[PDB]
């Protein structure tokens, strides 16, 4: 099997990172800005230079197609997003886009004919910063959202995605999704420390995380600290402290894949010489298994009831967000087998963040490939070896799928 | 032994409560306002009608003196403040003042002569709302503050205490403090629910609380919750939670008199989907025993170090306020307790959880305090209330205490 040109890949990442470069060495390329256009334009140029046919759909998704023996066969698709967070890094999303480009180049150098066409994609507005929601364009593609909804999303100035697509010249003619896709692979940095600390180069992504978000309000009695003895108190902050501790306990209880976090708290009146009579805090559970999330939910509620009973606090809880994550076994195995045949260190991993691939999974057999990083930060970084390794895994996986009858 | 006239005392409280009456049934009578002046003038009028000689000092403190057999003898002093919080009750401070007036009237009715003169005092600006700080005038009296400091405290209008004293006619000529006082007693509502819930009418106040205040900053690592396994986390808020729970443990460990509280917390960045990398919170200890406060300090600092170690969090702690406990005079305390006993009144020892003028006066005179309960422990609220029975009982104890000390050679 062929090999990617690591130096060529690295050079393209270096070149692309100039567009929207921040002084801290990060990237600010918000969706459908002029800088987004400049980045898109450069990809298009490079793709066409690689002999690809580049098309654009009505959500401005860019597809660079490399020829296959069967021009009407469902393609193998790979890619990611080019747009960033306001204080994004040089590799969030774009590494997957340029990794896909290097795959095409590598197939060209090896003079390989595939049975199926290969599409390298840029998804519009993945990060969901200028327009909400995130992953909206892959969402339209995958039937999560309608085209009407996708195009009507507005920024702070009241400009819609549809209006901006026309402004920067990416109001494409192609339908958004609706055609069969044989398989899809997204190469992405981990945006975490699991691979790096485990000393593993390749993350075989098995699933996304399910999520449960809660808001909890504890009600006690505002009291002067000096004049109120401990036995008379209804301290809502102490009640919350008990819950915060128990949330951490729950996270460790369902290790390694559970995420359990209290990230926001507000005490009232929040004055140092008064017993807090109220406290609001959030809870979020993440785990790839809905059954485990149900356990976490039941434990949280049962404990909240015990705390209220013991403390005499009033308690209210409300689940405010619920999300169920599944990648295809075939793609997962293909990714693992590719890593193995390349002699690359690897491990199964769960994605702790959303990606376009999470939605593409709904319409085509989909997998993801993670590489380590030293995210959502201007200092996030990968090594040339990591960049090459992820791209070599991508090449192998895409090639295998593309030769499938 | 003489007895107070409960109906008379109650009538005086109802009448005074008219001055600055609020629709919610409270009192809004800020220090050195015209309402405060009216209240002062009425007390002065009643005191003179009861045969007292009234004097005013340079901080506007009002002293009504009931003559003693030996005019040059050190006086027994009693009283409180007449001024209120913006949403004050009908009994915060003024109960002690009118209690003192009732003591004078009761001594008159019984035709009693005392060895020592008795002073009934109104302290200027106790509540410290219009001018900061609180208890500033008893403070000057007691050496806490200079006269220059006391007179120069300004309100939001740029007007000083000195200027306002002159405006309302209470820029007195007498020196502020600096003379021998035989004993001092202040009658005051508890401003807490200890007496009410224990079913005790009289609180024998043994001390005012010492205080130690702290600021604590825990430093962790900002991290996205979904992508960060528990084992990698440096959660500053969980660290704080551990400390908050421990602070409660410390308060309950030194029951019944310890107060241990985390009243303020600030997490950062305080977003629901991220592991908090920073957390600020306050700690305050209160206790009548400085040795216990020392132990609380040591325990807090020891556990903070243990938690920082075990969690991998950076920790910072600063004691930003220190206040020594104010024990009251043993003889005054015993005098109060003995009085309650002789009157067949239910009573218990209690520690004051709030500052009073008497806390400062304790520095320059043998001082004690007498508490009565208040409904629900409510105070500095317009719905603050005592019963006639409680009002009468507090005044009866004050009468006997003042009487005993004023007859001491
Ligand atoms: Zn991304
Ligand atoms: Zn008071």
């Amino acid at each position: 099997m062929p090999r990617v040109d690591g130096d060529r890949l690295w050079a393209s990442l270096e070149r692309m990172a100039q567009i929207g470069a921040t002084p801290k060495g990060g990237v600010c390329r918000l969706a459908l800005t002029d800088l987004d256009r400049e980045s898109r334009d450069l990809f298009v140029q490079w793709a066409r230079e690689a002999g690809c046919t580049v098309r654009v759909d009505r959500m401005g998704n860019v597809f660079a197609r490399r020829a296959g023996r069967r021009p009407d066969a469902a393609p193998v698709m790979t890619g990611s997003h080019a747009d960033s967070q306001p204080t994004g890094g040089r590799y969030d999303g774009i590494y997957g886009v340029l990794g896909g480009l290097e795959v095409v180049r590598a197939l060209n150098d090896a003079a390989i004919e595939t049975e199926r066409p290969v599409d390298v994609v840029i998804w519009t507005n993945e990060e969901g910063s200028r327009f909400a929601p995130a992953m909206v364009s892959a969402g339209v593609f995958s039937g999560v959202y309608t085209l009407e909804y996708g195009l009507s999303r507005t920024d702070g100035a009241g400009r819609t995605i549809g209006e901006e697509l026309e402004r920067i010249g990416y109001a494409g003619a192609e339908p958004v999704g609706g055609y069969p896709v044989h398989a899809a692979y997204e190469l992405h940095i981990e945006q975490g420390a699991i691979l790096e600390r485990a000393g593993k180069t390749i993350g075989v992504v098995t699933a996304g995380q399910g999520q449960r978000w809660y808001e909890v309000t504890l009600t006690g009695v505002d009291a002067h600290a000096g004049t109120t003895p401990m036995a008379f108190r209804r301290d809502a902050l102490v009640g919350a402290a008990r819950m915060i501790s128990f949330v951490e306990v729950l996270g460790r209880r369902y290790a390694p894949d559970a995420r359990a976090t209290v990230g926001m708290i507000e005490a009232r009146p929040n004055s140092r010489n008064t017993v807090p009579g109220g406290c609001f805090f959030t809870v979020e559970f993440r785990h790839p298994d809905d059954a485990v999330l149900d356990e976490l939910d039941a434990a949280l509620r049962a404990e909240l009831a015990r705390v209220a009973d013991e403390t005499g606090l009033g308690a209210q809880i409300e689940q405010i967000f619920t999300y169920a994550p599944p990648f295809a076994p075939r793609c997962i195995d293909t990714v693992r087998d590719a890593a193995r045949s390349l002699g690359l260190s690897h491990m199964d991993i769960v994605s702790g963040a959303g990606h376009d691939a999470c939605y593409v999974a709904r319409v085509a057999p989909t997998g993801m490939i993670f590489v380590p990083c030293v995210s959502h930060n201007e200092a996030e970084a990968i090594t040339p070896e990591w960049a090459t390794a992820g791209a070599d895994v991508l090449l192998r996986a895409v090639l295998q799928s593309a030769q499938e009858a």
